[PDB]
């Protein structure tokens, strides 16, 4: 038996077990899959043999993420300043221009006026309470309404909501205002910042930093499914698909949220978390890299597309590259090439499109969902205390971040409290 | 003897003699001088034989200005689009970039945030109950403080000051900041429509509409300077600087707030308004039109300079045209040609100074300034009352408008209430 167990090598277990270890602390790494890093997953690509590809997460931004530039500079990693856009293919009609801010003047004043608005709204939440703990029912509302009651001329309507429908990954009628708002705050009250952030990369992917965490922690096990998890006795109990239990005073969930309904608890969890935990959360992001020919540096794509954004990824050859779409899973079939070409072609006539690579998150039991998103209505019902500590069971990760939900620096951030929390106790 | 009097014939005073005599008073209208339209004064080019310039107030908008729009509409006057402008040459520093809205996307979040704080404050103005009643007195400080505590990085920091100085014709340490927000909340919660409303001219100058107005005055006196007022009596006694007395059952007081410390009230008038109006206020806007060779149309210019803006007034030649400069006058001689030189040139090195052409309003006695602006402490004061009624003597005209201050919109707008006052009374 050990001190701990963490359950999930994700950035949030890898971080956890490796400070509870070098606090001295006898703990055990429990990962149900093939290898480390979780929804940070770094391959080759089913496109261009031998290269390199994120499927998941890639970008921070130093300033909003310190925890994540402290874990860089620790190791020496090196990040590159992600690709610049020389470029604009925008769908936002025929008043739009094509930089990267597109908004015209003959919009200005309306823009002015909800960027109050926004902004008054986002200054409302208060990133420590819990979105569920400040009145903020009459913002937990679909998004779409939202951004209809702003009154919005075209060009800044469609901008807003194809920015807004990248991150995060639910159409307009399905996405909450409020959690629009939360990424808003997240960001020290900024709209602008939500989408200047994608500020940077890991110049050899997110392996990097996975691999020297992972070499601080002496007992890792992989392909080590957590099935139940049982604190009636005296000692917390691990159950596992095929082996013997293992036994803890604490236990650390870090596995996605959207998983957790697949675990047996014992008790039971506490029952305002239950509801929530059985339907999942609302994220439905889709990113597919899209292997093209015709296409030169630098484009940036936003509007109103079945993919709201379209952009550079990376030079594959003279000829070919790499762009990106955001969309969401269930609005696209990334596996309909010809539906993919029609998206694409859209915004970029010249370009052939050669194949596509993508992750289903969803159907990948290990997640069942890219990052967080929630549904219409859940997390003014229930959201801080669905990564508050259950007994002697803690939960974190990005999913339950109050202060970064789906970003790197919140998988690190909920563990650093976990950490602290256990080292108390 | 006549129902009232109207002392002074800029527009407000014309607009509530015109609007008494149409509703069937017997109405007489005192001018001082010898023309009629008050800040309102076009007339022809001290530098230029044959051309007519607007010296006072030339700009209309309409959806900011309905009262305005009415009367052109009444008279079918006819409004010119004003000036465009293809050309910038600001003083705003290296990092600016030569356009219409300056700020470069390094400073966006900066603006952002700046936005939100400056549209907060400017919410807090409810523009129905004077700046005195509003606990608005945190606000009521030098504006050079006040824009120090927004933090801005150079572009916004002095773009934001240089149209301050231009509208509220002060140097920024004797502006009230909270002036300055006023004049947001004027034009609807808007920073941007402070300089939007530079939108129209009249084709023919302000005169067009002074005529049509005053042709419905059927008596009017020029040259008939109002001295005292004293209401002691049953029916209010006007007296004046060579001549008999008027008698009338009301006073109207249209004249430049200025200028009421010139004319002795009797009774005194409340003792509450009795500093300000001794004092004055502080608004020393200083319009000036150059003549110059070596431009070429378009220019506008915005920046750090002695001028903190310059722009196109209109072509003269073909070689030839007038700019406009805006300062104010405790800061600038306009008669030192050097001098102006030296400011114009700072902007445009290539441009020669052929004259210059302006009008004193402070030294001119019936005036003593130019359009309202308070001094730091003033109108949080004293200010809703300043435009109330005393005794049988209103007070009208921009200088008092809580709507609209500065604007011929204001001057129209407290006519109209006085107007209404009289005719239930
Ligand atoms: C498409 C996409 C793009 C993204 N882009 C960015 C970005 O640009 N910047 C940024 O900061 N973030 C980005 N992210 C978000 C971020 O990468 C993740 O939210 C973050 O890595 C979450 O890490 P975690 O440690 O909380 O959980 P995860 O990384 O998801 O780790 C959970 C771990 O638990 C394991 N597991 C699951 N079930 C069990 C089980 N029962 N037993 C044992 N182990 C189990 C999984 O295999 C996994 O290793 C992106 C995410 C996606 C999906
Ligand atoms: C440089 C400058 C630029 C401007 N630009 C604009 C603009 O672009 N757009 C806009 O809407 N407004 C503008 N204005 C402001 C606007 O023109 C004035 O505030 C407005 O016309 C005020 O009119 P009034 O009727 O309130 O007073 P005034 O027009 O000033 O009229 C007062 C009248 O009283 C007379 N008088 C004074 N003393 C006596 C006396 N004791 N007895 C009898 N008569 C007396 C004066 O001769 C005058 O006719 C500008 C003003 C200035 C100074
Ligand atoms: C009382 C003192 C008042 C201080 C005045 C400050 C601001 C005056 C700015 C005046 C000019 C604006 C015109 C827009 C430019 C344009 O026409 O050309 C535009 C450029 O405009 C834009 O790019 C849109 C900008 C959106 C910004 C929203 C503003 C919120 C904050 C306002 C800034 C606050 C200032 C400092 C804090 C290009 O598209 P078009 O050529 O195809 O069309
Ligand atoms: C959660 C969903 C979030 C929705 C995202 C919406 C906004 C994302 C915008 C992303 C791009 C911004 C980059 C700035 C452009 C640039 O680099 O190039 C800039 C252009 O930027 C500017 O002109 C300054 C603009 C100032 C605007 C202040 C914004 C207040 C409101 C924000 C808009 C709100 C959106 C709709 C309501 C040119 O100067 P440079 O090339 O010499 O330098
Ligand atoms: N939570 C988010 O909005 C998010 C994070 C990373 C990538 N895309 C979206
Ligand atoms: N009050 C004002 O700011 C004003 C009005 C007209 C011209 N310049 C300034």
């Amino acid at each position: 038996m050990y001190d701990a167990i963490v359950v999930g090598g994700g950035f949030s277990g890898l971080k956890a077990a490796r400070d509870l270890t070098n606090a001295g602390k006898k703990v055990l790494l429990l990962e149900g899959g093939e290898r480390l890093g979780g929804r940070a997953y770094s391959r080759e690509s089913r496109n261009v043999p031998g290269l390199r590809v994120e499927i998941g997460g890639a970008y921070l931004h130093r300033k909003h993420h310190p925890r994540l530039a402290a874990e860089l500079d620790r190791y020496g990693i090196p990040t590159a300043a992600a690709s610049e856009f020389t470029s604009f293919r925008h769908r936002l009609g025929p008043t739009a221009v094509d930089q990267a801010f597109p908004i015209p003047g003959s919009e200005a004043v309306a823009v002015e006026a909800a960027t109050y608005t926004l902004l008054r709204d986002a200054h409302r939440i208060d990133l420590e309470k819990g979105l569920e703990n400040q009145d903020l029912e009459d913002l937990d509302i679909p998004l779409n309404e939202y951004v209809d009651k702003l009154d919005l001329p075209p060009v800044s309507r469609q901008f807003l909501l194809a920015w807004a429908w990248n991150m995060l990954g639910q159409p307009a009628d399905q996405a909450s205002a409020l959690w629009m708002l939360q990424l808003v705050a997240a960001h020290h009250y900024s709209i602008l910042g939500v989408v200047l952030s994608l500020d940077e990369v890991f110049s050899n992917g997110s392996a990097d930093l996975v691999d020297a965490m992972s070499q601080e922690i002496p007992e890792i096990r992989l392909q080590t499914v957590v099935t139940g998890i049982d604190q009636s006795g005296d000692v917390v109990n691990v159950t596992v698909k095929d082996g013997h239990a293992f036994q803890a005073h604490s236990v650390i969930v870090a596995t996605p949220m959207n998983t957790w309904r697949r675990i047996v608890f014992t008790p039971a969890l506490p029952e305002r978390r239950r509801s929530v935990i059985e339907e999942g959360h609302g994220g439905q992001g889709l990113k597919i890299l899209i292997h093209v020919r015709g296409a030169e540096a630098g484009i940036e794509c936003v509007g109103d597309g079945i993919f709201p954004t379209l952009y550079d990824y990376c030079e594959v050859s003279e000829s070919e590259r790499l762009l990106v779409a955001f969309t969401d899973s269930g609005s696209f079939d990334p596996t309909d090439i010809g539906a993919v070409k029609d998206a694409v072609l859209y915004y970029l006539p010249e370009v052939e499109v050669l194949g596509i690579d993508y992750h289903d998150w969803i159907a990948d039991p290990l997640f069942e969902g890219p990052w967080v998103a929630p549904r219409v209505g859940q997390f003014s019902r229930v959201h801080k205390e669905l990564g508050e500590p259950a007994g002697r069971i803690h939960f974190v990760g990005s999913d339950v971040s109050l202060e970064f939900p789906g970003y790197i620096e919140g998988a690190l951030e909920t563990a650093e409290c976990a950490v602290n929390a256990i080292l108390h106790s």
